[PDB]
RNA sequence: UUAGGGUUAGGG
RNA sequence: UUAGGGUUAGGG
């Protein structure tokens, strides 16, 4: 009895020190909520840990309780929890790249701060907002940098390519350093 | 009258707009207290902005006051503020990077998470605790991790490189990743 | 079309 | 002496 998908209710849980069985994972991360899916990813051969699983609650309400629990401790390690990426975007460079900043392409030099604000704060709590214009020319560029207090507000956010701001078809990616591209 | 040093009550502007003087430096941040000092840094022959400069408050608690009230927008542009590095530190590598994450060699296998919670809590919200111990052997290898909400508790941390935890003289430096080392 | 200015570490 | 395990992205 599902409604919400999978994707949306899977955590990949990075970091699992090698001790950490299903099992544990399973009975660390049912405190919040039902799982309907938890496994720690081996080896095909040897079967060792390969450092990482997945988890996947009943509802995403579960999923953001989970988060809210932030550090996690599992058999004696601190784990990175981060909401379940696409085997398509976990392609794409940058994808799993915790980050707190997000690139805002096609405002279209009438969006200000505030339409920005007004839009992005139902994702989490806002640090910096950066309209990116020309130097001297004071023109603006057509696009912008958020930059949120949790990385978790922008990867809720990256999984949703395409946002509509100010009238607008925005595009919201993970903000890249220039020397990571 | 100066009770406190300088360079404790100097912070480094970076990401200055080029557009910013003295003067429109000093009408920012005087909102948070006394100047005693306030320069834009300049190229000797061009004049033109190098893109940072530095305040001096009259106390400390005006500086913590001003790092209270971040982001700032000077002419009209995000600028970060740094607490003043000595110019020794800022020749040793790492010194300016922006980090949440500490180092603290020498506690000695004997000092637990408790025991840098109630020592490092003084300094800001602490995020994670890491007791860096040896896998399987479980034998304490004698150094942490201490991750802050805030990267300005982590620079008022490192000025004083030595800190006396449960009974050790530890070294509290900048967390590197293997990457930059 | 929608990728940032890391000259963002010292003048006195 | 006091530098981290980025095999930390998919099994079904």
């Amino acid at each position: 009895s599902p409604k919400e998908p999978e994707q949306l209710r899977k955590l990949f849980i990075g970091g699992l020190s090698f001790e950490t069985t299903d099992e544990s994972l399973r009975s660390h991360f049912e405190q919040w909520g039902t799982l309907t899916d938890c496994v720690v990813m081996r080896d095909p051969n040897t079967k060792r840990s390969r450092g990482f699983g997945f988890v996947t609650y009943a509802t995403v309400e579960e999923v953001d309780a989970a988060m809210n629990a932030r550090p996690h401790k599992v058999d004696g390690r601190v784990v990175e929890p981060k909401r379940a990426v696409s085997r398509e975007d976990s392609q794409r460079p940058g994808a799993h790249l915790t980050v707190k900043k997000i690139f805002v392409g096609g405002i279209k030099e009438d969006t200000e701060e505030h339409h920005l604000r007004d839009y992005f704060e139902q994702y989490g709590k806002i640090e910096v907002i950066e309209i990116m214009t020309d130097r001297g020319s004071g023109k603006k560029r057509g696009f912008a940098f958020v930059t949120f207090d949790d990385h978790d507000s922008v990867d809720k956010i990256v999984i949703q390519k395409y946002h509509t701001v100010n009238g607008h078809n925005c595009e919201v990616r993970k903000a890249l350093s220039k020397q990571e591209m």
